[PDB]
C-alpha cells in the first residue's frame, strides 16, 4: 500500500490542504493574497529527526482555481532551510497568467532564476498586506515560528511530477 500513483497523489493533495489550512487560521490575510493569486503551489516539507518519509518530503501540489492541475517535487533545496530538525511550508503564489503558464510549461523552475520572487512578509497589523503586493511571484514562507522574512529561497529549483 501507499506505493501506487494515487496513493502518492492522495498523500501529496490532502496535506496540501491541510498544510494550507493550517496558514490561514495562523497569519491573517494571507487568504486574500492567495485569491489574487491565479494559482497556488504549497509544499508540506514533513520531515523527521532521522526518518525519511518515503524519500522526497518536498512534494507539492498546484492548486488553480480551486482545483489541483498538477503535482511538484523539490529536486534542489536551499540548504539553508533544509537544515534543522524541523518541517517547513514554503508556498508560491503567481497573480500573473503569465508566470503560471510558464511554470506550468517548464521541466524545472528555479526560484530567482527563472521568476523574479518576493518574499511577503506580514504587515505591522500582523497580517499580510495585499496592497503591499508587487511581484508576479510571490513567496510566503511558514515555518514553526511563523512566517519568516529572513529565508532565501535562491538554489531551490523544482520539478515536474508526473502522477
Amino acid at each position: 500500500g501507499s506505493a501506487t500513483n494515487a496513493s502518492k497523489r492522495q498523500a501529496i493533495d490532502a496535506s496540501v490542504d491541510a498544510t494550507l489550512s493550517r496558514l490561514y487560521s495562523t497569519v491573517r490575510g494571507s487568504r486574500e493574497l492567495v485569491a489574487k493569486s491565479r494559482g497556488v503551489l504549497v509544499f508540506p516539507d514533513v520531515i523527521q529527526a532521522g526518518l525519511i518519509i518515503g524519500g522526497q518530503t518536498g512534494n507539492g501540489a498546484l492548486r488553480v482555481g480551486g482545483a489541483t492541475v498538477g503535482y511538484y517535487n523539490t529536486s534542489s533545496l536551499s540548504v539553508g532551510l533544509q537544515a534543522g530538525a524541523q518541517s517547513k511550508a514554503i508556498v508560491f503564489l503567481f497573480m500573473t497568467q503569465d508566470a503560471l503558464d510558464k511554470f506550468r510549461n517548464s521541466d524545472g523552475w528555479a526560484a530567482g532564476a527563472d521568476a523574479s520572487v518576493a518574499l511577503v512578509k506580514m504587515g505591522a497589523n500582523g497580517a499580510i498586506d495585499t496592497t503591499t503586493a508587487t511581484a508576479p511571484v510571490e513567496v510566503i514562507v511558514l515555518t514553526n515560528a511563523g512566517l519568516m522574512g529572513d529565508v532565501s529561497i535562491s538554489g531551490t529549483k523544482v520539478t515536474k511530477l508526473k502522477i
